[PDB]
């Protein structure tokens, strides 16, 4: 006797799908969790065409895009969010069972769910105390690496990446591996993008995303950033029609010049705010250290963290909790929302601290 | 010195990208290549809640497919496309290297095309003369197979299925590989699904499609219907958010009661239409023949096809060219439009005829 389980793929089997989830529907009211805009912007359709299938690669999104990025059309690639660029990067330069990717904790989950649901093996280099890159480390293992994914700013400590060791990372993996920059969280420091740096690095991706600054994560609307070959190559492995007309017509509608003046006060707003939040949390009790952002997120190191976090969950403020990421043991990631629902953290926080 | 295609897996080099593309924009005015609904049904935007990520199985839209289906909502995902349904099992049962998949051709392009940008096997045992499965064929060639596509009614070519050769398919795949029935066009023939079969079949799959019948190919919506067990596993490789918010939204207001009697009113209409341009093709001194169709396409033999398909193409008229399929020699499929359209083409075929 064989059962369904029994025929699907060992790795699969064994697996556990990544942990975005956490809800407790009409139960909280602060919502800081998931690095989302505090806002809605509004945006209705203009497109009334759903009977026909859509282009592969919507022409106005692609060059509204490009426009906006600075970079040429036929270097952008356009999919369902950073979460399938991370997917399409794998698919296409990772042989399962041979290749693998690498990527330095504590950071983003997906690169590793991603990986391990395709069959391509892990490979790790923790970052250094700061959070920067361990470049020996890395020099060290690139063996069998196809694909080095990167963060920066990093998600969930907050930092750039010394851009200097981008330089040195870019060069270990000349003719080697593709390094992949995930700029999710770029437009808060728009000025430290490696979006320029294509000319010099034939093997240098970027990942960007309308999920956060744009406000648009309900889109699931994402982009990949690289010259020519590497985007033709990705487009070969990508689905037929990875992006709706609604969601196309509607992104093309975000990236309009007016979209993005839109998008940069956003920006203004969160970063503001978000000062405001970090100056504050670092005079309440129970807080031992604030790490520096250049992000919509703020990591903290909190005295009894999974206490604190529990009684702020309870209250219906939800925040990341990020005690068992690799160093970060007492940490809690907190999104900059609205000043209401910063003081709400704040407030909340002021009552712990015995 | 090593280039980025160096870099890239071998079977991602050799493969040629689905042949789905053949546009020619202000071109042509009769679109009849796509099996799209020729009228637009339109559909605007109602939950404004874009900053937030959307639920990764959207409820109401589960619900109301589950309920427009008959089956339970736990035996329903729901994915980008039939499409993104076909990748997933592949990516949950086929171990890359390992395992195969296996269909019966000629039929539909998208079940090769994954399990070879994946990396798997892909075993094909041709359908007999009349297009229905050669059983005998099919149970010298299961080892190593984990998933068994079959398309009912099948495309290109129009037919439904012996539902008695199903039970046989699936008696001889009892415990070594998941049967999956394409049914992207049973809204057509409804009668015809396999969808009650579950509860004695616990590794039969079913693909299914808002693309066609439901006329919003736009919205790159479709679900797979199957046991528990396997939904499960199937919801263990899917990313986290495949479904937008305004795709969830306008889906769920298309799979509402009102909704589900519209699309019925649409089939009825296809059908109709569909037997005007049978009766009158078989007529026509061009066409050798015209196949029975449980579907919203025609199938026909035409003499000279080629010179037939050119002419037709350039007046305005796309049709989609079987040529090169095994065994449709000959062979254009014509999808069901308008009764103007079908005038179109039936006016057009008779300009030839020499
Ligand atoms: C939120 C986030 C993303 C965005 O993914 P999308 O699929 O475009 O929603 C990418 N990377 C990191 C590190 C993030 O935190
Ligand atoms: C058109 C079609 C589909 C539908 O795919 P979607 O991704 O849901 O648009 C599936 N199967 C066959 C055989 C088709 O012809």
């Amino acid at each position: 006797t064989v059962t369904i389980t029994d025929l699907a793929r060992e790795n699969v089997r064994n697996l556990t799908p990544y942990q975005s989830a956490r809800r407790l529907g009409g139960n909280g009211d602060v919502w800081l969790n998931a690095n989302e805009y505090p806002t809605a912007v509004e945006f209705q359709l203009t497109q009334q065409t759903l009977n026909r299938y859509p282009e592969c690669q919507p022409k106005a999104v692609i060059e509204n895009y490009a426009q906006y990025a600075g970079v040429k059309p036929e270097q952008v690639l356009v999919s369902r969010g950073a979460d399938e660029g991370i997917e399409l990067l794998i698919r296409a330069f990772c042989e399962p069972g041979k290749d693998a990717i690498l990527y330095c904790p504590p950071t983003y989950g997906m690169y590793s769910v991603s990986a391990e649901t395709i069959g391509v093996e892990c490979r790790t280099v923790p970052t250094l105390d700061n959070w920067q890159l361990d470049l020996q480390g890395i020099s060290d293992k690139l063996d069998g690496v196809k694909v080095v994914y990167v963060c920066s700013p990093n998600n969930p400590t907050g930092q750039l990446i010394n851009p200097q060791d981008f330089r040195t990372l870019l060069e270990l993996t000349r003719g080697k591996a593709i390094v992949v920059a995930d700029e999710a969280y770029i437009e808060f420091c728009p000025q430290a993008s490696l979006a320029g740096w294509l000319a010099e690095y034939p093997h240098l991706a970027i990942l960007r995303t309308l999920s956060k600054a744009f406000a648009l994560a309900g889109l699931r609307c994402g982009f990949t950033l690289a010259n020519e070959e590497v985007i033709n190559l990705l487009m070969k492995v990508i689905a037929p029609y990875p992006l709706s007309t609604p969601v196309a017509d509607i992104a093309a509608q975000a990236l309009s010049p007016q979209g993005i003046v839109a998008m940069r006060e956003r920006v203004a707003q969160i970063i503001a705010e978000r000062e405001y939040l970090i100056a504050a949390l670092k005079e309440i009790p129970c807080v031992e250290q604030v790490f520096d952002s250049e992000t919509n997120y703020i990591l903290a190191r909190f005295k009894a963290s999974s206490a604190v976090f529990k009684s702020l969950w309870d209250q219906g403020i939800i925040l990341r909790d990020q005690n068992k990421q690799p160093s970060l043991s007492g940490c809690l990631r907190i999104t900059v929302g609205t000043r209401e629902e910063s003081q709400r953290v704040i407030d909340a926080l002021r009552a712990e601290q015995v």
